[PDB]
């Protein structure tokens, strides 16, 4: 699994579960193609976006819903969502760490 | 002044200085149109962006050019930018600040709105 | 001043007001010993802790009492407190801002450090 | 597990290997009682600190000895450590994401 998204919850203490995201890819028109997508398990995590040969270098937007999320909550939230955008160029597990009005994303970056 | 962002560094726990950054708002044809743009100064803060009249209801974007300034130290870092994207004034004018946490392989970014 | 806390509220997205903290120093002995102690203002803000003179070379302690600053809003967070603790002073005199975002089940903690 | 602490490092996007760390339980005359301790795996995860048994309510400190971890490094922090104080009263989670002057922990607490 070349890419791997975590989310929690900050205000609950939990997994935040059913979090839309997609996963888009720079084209040379300077322009987001669609690459992937999915929603967050009860752990909180989305895995096999893709895979080893179709994750090529790049650069990648991974654009997480945290405004429905929040909403679904009955929470107002900040944000209209969370942008993780970087160049690939290894196993990628991004976390973000979600509030109403804060979030935080880190990567951990491991060689398989 | 209702639009001031504050950068800092939590490698050498300072000011991020010199923080380049591009304000966008959302048109009607839902395209980003520029907005406004800056640096932040010595202490990490960038005022001036905007004023209470061009500063409407809408949703505006934060790129924040936080990968050439982990350059300029000498570190390659994970993201390309800090993105804040949110709709502001909503229900009438706030003064927003935008604070940025900045480490080469993650960045916490929070609001601070207050009612004029 | 030397010692500066600043508390953010990431529910909000405001200034964390009124929230208490207690400063030690760790004694020859190895005991905390109270140093100076607050709340914070309207802007989230605890100015005039200490002075030059008094803030010595030491291993200071802020513990900043977050569970109160929770439960009065109606929340039973996580932590306890939020606690910074540190060497200050020992290349000589530097200026402390310590910033605290925080959840009800998350805080972060940040120094800005600067020469005077 | 009852109890599992996750670490990771900001500067260099990895988990945060052989971070050591205390745990206390308060005891009734207001002092800090060793519990129980450990180094964290090269996954940058701490098991097996408690049992269900034995970890009874009660308030817990996880010091988290983030100074030596940034001296091995080579890099200057700002901490003495990390210090996370809560009562139990379930799975805990507890993770710590480091950089050299600032950290955040986060709590993701589930029923089992
Ligand atoms: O450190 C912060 C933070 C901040 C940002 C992100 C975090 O994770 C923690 C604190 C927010 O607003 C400020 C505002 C300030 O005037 C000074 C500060 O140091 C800060
Ligand atoms: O909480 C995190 C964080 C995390 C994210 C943001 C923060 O501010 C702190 C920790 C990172 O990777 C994880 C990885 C995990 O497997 C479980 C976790 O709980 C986390």
């Amino acid at each position: 699994c070349p890419l791997m998204v975590k989310v929690l919850d900050a205000v609950r203490g939990s997994p935040a579960i059913n979090v839309a995201m997609h996963v888009f890819r720079k084209a040379a028109d300077d322009t987001w193609e669609p690459f992937a997508s999915g929603k967050t398990s009860e752990s909180g995590e989305l895995h096999g976006l893709t895979t080893e040969e179709e994750f090529v270098e790049g650069i990648y937007k991974v654009e997480i819903d945290t405004k429905s999320y929040w909403k679904a909550l009955g929470i107002s939230p900040f944000h209209e969502h969370a942008e993780v955008v970087f160049t690939a160029n290894r196993r990628y597990t991004i976390a973000a760490l979600l509030s109403p009005y804060s979030y935080s994303t880190t990567a951990v970056v491991t060689n398989p």
